[PDB]
């Protein structure tokens, strides 16, 4: 565990974009524990949720031309993960996005070389083959997947999404927090013992 | 003509956002100055940009409860001005936007009270019309539009555009600069005097 990951979960704790309880995942199981992006509703929250995108991504070391936001819950974050590398990092990068309008009707620089994408979480091995269509679609490589959440569990196969994504796009997906930061996070809290018993059964079903 | 307006048009020209040469509007003009606010396609421009957006804010003393960001183009500023606007000055408000999809599916907070709308540069009394409508769609009032540049020249009638914005939304369009900022600022630059004496004569047939 890194200490940006550390306050990460806590950034996302005290906003309730990690909960825990007793979901239902789109795959119809049954998680003790969601996280949910969508809950990063105000300026601050795009403030710092951007500045533990850029750390994560310069703690990572692969390189990349150029930011890429899918689709629509794409654009709030690589524009402030855009921001963070610049104000932060001296990273002076471009950024674009795509008009899902009846076409890639981009928005912003070329899509010209190595794109890094960016998102909040696969789940499904997603529009990542709709955004990746974009990005090859042009004449630029991928360079690899930003995400916030690794999730580490099984999809219809042995392998997880992630896996899967790598295991497509011959690229590389970087991410935030994993399953096994967010508990090495409940064994410090010995007062989450309840859902650490519960994550910690939860893995073992799935995990991958 | 106050100091992050000097630097605006700084920022503004080097980018080559704000061009001096023989251009013909939308509209059938010609002016001889043209401004295009998509040439900020970096994470440095845009995390300037959203500096000025949230000074001219700031400085503008109108009251908000939320940012709003039109269609596309409106997603990227929405976002810095959010930024800026809690990194900067401690504001911390809540974006959100609206989905362009075959529905106002607004992405981010509430659209809750008094929405503070933020956009490029309005040239025909547009999206505004639609914008306005998920707004006042919702139950939410308007308190304002926060653009970059007032072209400040006529529209079919004696008016202008975002005259007629404030006559029709009952609401009060704030900005960055004005054409006479922008005139202002080559009175300074002598050897822009061609750009002056061409734009000096261009709002004399136009200016509002
Ligand atoms: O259902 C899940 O798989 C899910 C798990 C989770 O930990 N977080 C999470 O965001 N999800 C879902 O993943 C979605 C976004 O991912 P993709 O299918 O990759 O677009 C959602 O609708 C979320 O609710
Ligand atoms: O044609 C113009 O009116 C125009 C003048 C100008 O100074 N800047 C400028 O951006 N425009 C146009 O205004 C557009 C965006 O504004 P709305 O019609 O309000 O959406 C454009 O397609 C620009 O090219």
């Amino acid at each position: 565990m890194k200490p940006y990951q550390r306050q990460f979960i806590e950034f996302a704790l005290n906003k309730q974009v990690l909960k825990f309880g007793e979901f239902t995942l789109k795959s119809g199981r049954k998680s003790p524990y969601f996280f949910n992006a969508g809950l990063f509703n105000t300026g601050r929250d795009l403030a710092l949720l951007g500045r533990f995108y850029a750390e994560a991504l310069v703690d990572s070391g692969i390189e990349f031309d150029l930011l890429f936001g899918p689709a629509y819950k794409g654009i709030p974050i690589a524009t402030t993960t855009a921001v963070a590398l610049a104000e932060h990092h001296d990273k002076d990068l471009p950024y674009c996005f795509n008009r899902k309008a009846a076409g890639g009707s981009l928005v912003g620089s070329a899509l010209q070389g190595r794109v890094m994408l960016v998102d909040d979480v696969i789940t499904a091995g997603t529009a990542i083959r709709e955004s990746m269509e974009i990005i090859q679609a042009h004449g630029a490589t991928l360079a690899g997947v930003l995400i916030s959440l690794d999730r580490q569990e099984r999809g219809r196969g042995e392998i997880s999404a992630i896996q899967e994504v790598e295991r497509d796009y011959g690229c590389k997906v970087i991410s935030i927090i994993t399953l096994k930061d967010l508990i090495a996070y409940l064994e410090e809290k010995p007062d989450m013992a309840e859902h650490l018993a519960a994550v910690r059964a939860y893995r073992e079903e799935f995990g991958v």
